[PDB]
């Protein structure tokens, strides 16, 4: 049972399935705590396709010129084969206390990542 | 003029202010697009205190055993309660837009 | 093909399926646009059980004394756990889109 | 201290400031509980301008032809005169546990409503 946090302004979620102690290279967006300004996390873009990249191109016209990222890196999760609530990359979903949980554990899907 | 994407469930926002071609180590969470299995970006936790870390212990109690992240890193942004860490911000068009450019604030980062 | 807008903090969605020129009585919450003080729409609670009512007692403990709403009204939609009340739904483009047209489901409403 | 629920797909919030036992006429959108199908609330549009109306025009091309609502009804709250987090219709804001709270009580702003 995985939980997912929607991100405002983009049609994306943060999948609450951690991969511990990994190293990534990419283009970073700080995540700020509104109560402190402590930065405990970064969004790391690893390719130039996707919703984050689109939103960032609109938000930052200069980024597409300055970056060194591929159009595509081939990092992915394989969507499941299909009455329910479907999210394409992970399958079955339900609302719990307004929160979002999926039937499966994401780490158990077929997925390639930078560290793979 | 910077844009900010709030993350649901936590009191944190993504600053759409890129620092290009950097490398960080931490605990990674994929960002999924609702329409594809393509993954172009990941959240990387670098503290154990940020709101992302807290919301993850809530969602994932076992994560707190397997992680090797510090309680804290001195990653932070300093502004120049009802006060923003970046100064003035406005709700516009589903997101947050700030008065300033984020790069013009004093901020310590993993590569700083 | 109906669209659904999830409401944050509650397990409820707005069905973008209008029933025109109806009148209801209940407890009203303005819907604010982030860019103006114009109010074109209100949420009207008609039960005391729906998720909206619950989230409001949480936010507004005094509301539960002042309200005169029933515990329940037989307002409901019937489908034809991991099962949607309207059948198949998909996350697309920030919202939810369903297989069916909502008007084609069996639904009881205040004017029903 | 008022709390506000963002609505997905639109740049709007539900203001958690109840006006008890009022009667409205307008065009209704059911709000469904995902766990039951109980309908405990309706969105009631009272004019044809606003974010809900725009989203509904896109979602329902036939609605603009079938409705009997005004372009405008003049229901409103008066925005406050201006380092903080600003939401134009209600002023100062802060994030609390990811939730959204304003400094003021909405019922204490200058606002006209159908029942006024």
């Amino acid at each position: 049972l995985t939980r997912y946090l929607p991100i405002s302004g983009v049609s994306s979620v943060v999948a609450l399935s951690p991969y511990v102690n990994k190293t990534i290279t990419g283009d970073c967006l700080p995540i700020l705590d509104m109560e402190t300004g402590n930065i405990g996390a970064y969004v790391v873009l690893v390719d130039q396709t996707g919703n984050m990249a689109t939103r960032l191109r609109a938000a930052v016209p200069g980024w597409s010129r300055r970056t060194l990222l591929p159009e595509t890196a081939g990092n992915h999760v394989t969507p499941p084969e299909y009455n329910s609530l479907w999210m394409t990359p992970v399958g079955n979903m339900l609302f719990d206390q307004g929160t979002l949980v999926g039937a499966l554990d994401f780490r158990s899907l077929r997925s390639r990542h930078p560290w793979s």
